[PDB]
């Protein structure tokens, strides 16, 4: 029985319409057109010559509203900011489909969807999990920065990301809209290194969760490890400290498997699966969350 | 060292805004309107109880241009209604402001699109699923999702190439291609019905295995070589599709210097297991990215 659990992103429609093309000089590269405002990485100010080592703060003095062009495919620049590791461009003509939105900053552990876009034009979406030592998967390329990543709470489109960098291990990370770099990692070309990545609690659970909704509950014993104590034990074996939600209720009160059944059950399975499958796969996924399991199991 | 080969989806915004809800009486599912056509599984003519063998002849006979209710949320007024295989095709009288190109194509086994999955005429999510050789797919699809509508685009061009119409007891899913045919023949009425057996689709495995070889994992890769004719007949016996060339495969070939028939002959060897390997994480063979995947998502 396939159960239907897969990796499943937003309908972008509402964020395409709002990424457009920056460009600076001889740089390139996209950017998130809300209302009169231009968001885009300020690495854009800094030619391919300098990467290593720009002087941010220069550059950007430097600059006059007309060294930026902004241009549409999927408009005149009148001001221009810098905000941590973004710029924000003013430009004349306000966004019309300029969709409600509002900005977070999201923990590790939560999904979101990413657009994909090159040269302005939106190429793909998919979606992602915020690693515990805030990198992302994914797929970049060269010309991906500007990129964007959002949640949905309603018609309500929350932006969270706009990508950056990709790191020596091939993940990835960008900038909040704070303009805060996820991780604390420097908008410079320069070797910097993860941290060591840990498993999401919380989202095993959920995994553990859909199986049983899924007709596969083998691996449920009546043993109990109390929170605390699997948090603990967690420190210790790279896992997330877990953390309870209505999400995850909801999921115990249609299995009927109380949690603690399943923190239990994470420590006897991180060992080894000892012969059996749990939807298809021999290792703990934590890549779906208490949510992704609810709307999609509903 | 992470590949970034990941299921990719197109943007759907070009679909969103052809998606609509149609009702007939009790009934209501998702349509697809483009230009002065409205597309949706003709199913949503019968009612919840003659669908274990419905009479479709004579649910369209008794429907008038009044039987079917139309409505955008992302009401229009049906002026004619035509049955075309399992779909209907209904006439309104306003077209499609945001049509994008489009074509009609049926797609083969081992072939990937995108899925816009809607409830009530409103899209809610989007993933990416392959024609499975026994003409079934995965992802996720719930009541209310007929009418829901998959697709690629080249270029400009969309081509839609699959409406879903129901699920089947191992819990995959089908539909038909917008000329009105069921992929794999299945029929739109409410009985058990059995899918034939599955295969691995050998050109996206060995798509994968290129793929592996450009991320720097190639400890797979020997002189050896199977040839094509000489493994499209081990692949009968052995639960694998005829292996066909195209030039995409081709781009992978030159581009690392691995021949198709050296990933043929290690397919032979690695079907029994990797004996403690891993290969882009997995211990066992991937066959759901494409040629044109591996293509865009490493180059
Ligand atoms: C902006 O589009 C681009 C996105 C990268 C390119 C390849 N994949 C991506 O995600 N970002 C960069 O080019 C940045 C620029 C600095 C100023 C932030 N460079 C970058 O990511 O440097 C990496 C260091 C390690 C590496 F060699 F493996 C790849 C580039
Ligand atoms: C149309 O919205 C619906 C979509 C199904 C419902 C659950 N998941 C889906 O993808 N299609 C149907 O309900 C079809 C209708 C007939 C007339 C073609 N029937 C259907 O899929 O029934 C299934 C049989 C076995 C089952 F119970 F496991 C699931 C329902």
């Amino acid at each position: 029985h396939h159960s239907g659990l897969v990796k499943m992103s937003h309908p972008s429609g509402d964020v395409e319409a709002c990424m457009v093309q920056v460009t600076c000089g001889s740089m390139t590269l996209n950017g998130l057109w809300l209302d009169n405002t231009v968001w885009c990485p300020r690495h854009v100010m800094c030619p391919a010559d300098q990467l290593s080592d720009p002087n941010y703060d220069a550059l950007l003095i430097s600059m006059t509203n007309h060294s930026f062009s902004v241009q549409k495919h999927i408009l005149r620049v009148v001001g221009h900011a810098m905000q941590g590791t973004l710029l924000k461009l003013t430009v004349d003509v306000a966004n019309p489909s300029t969709p409600a939105y509002t900005f977070t900053t999201v923990k590790p552990g939560a999904a979101f969807s990413v657009l994909a876009c090159y040269n302005g034009r939106p190429t793909g979406t998919f979606t992602v999990v915020m690693r515990p030592n805030y990198t992302i998967k994914g797929s970049f390329l060269c010309g991906s920065c500007g990129s964007v990543g959002y949640t949905k709470e309603g018609s309500v489109i929350n932006f969270c990301y706009m990508h950056q960098m990709e790191l020596a291990n091939g993940t990835h990370t960008g900038s909040a809209f704070d303009g805060t770099m996820y991780g604390a990692f420097m908008d410079k070309q320069v070797h910097q290194v993860q941290l060591t990545d840990k498993y999401c609690s919380v989202n095993v659970v959920a995994w553990l969760y859909a199986a049983i909704l899924n007709g596969c509950a083998w691996f449920v014993k009546p043993n109990r490890t109390s929170v605390v104590s699997f948090n603990e034990w967690a420190l210790a074996n790279q896992f997330t400290e877990f953390v309870g939600t209505q999400s995850v209720d909801m999921l115990a009160v249609k299995t009927g498997v109380a949690i603690e059944q399943l923190l239990y059950a994470i420590q006897q399975l991180y060992t080894g699966f000892q012969g059996k499958q749990i939807l298809g796969s021999t290792m703990l996924e934590d890549e779906f969350t208490p949510e992704d399991v609810n709307m999609q199991i509903m």
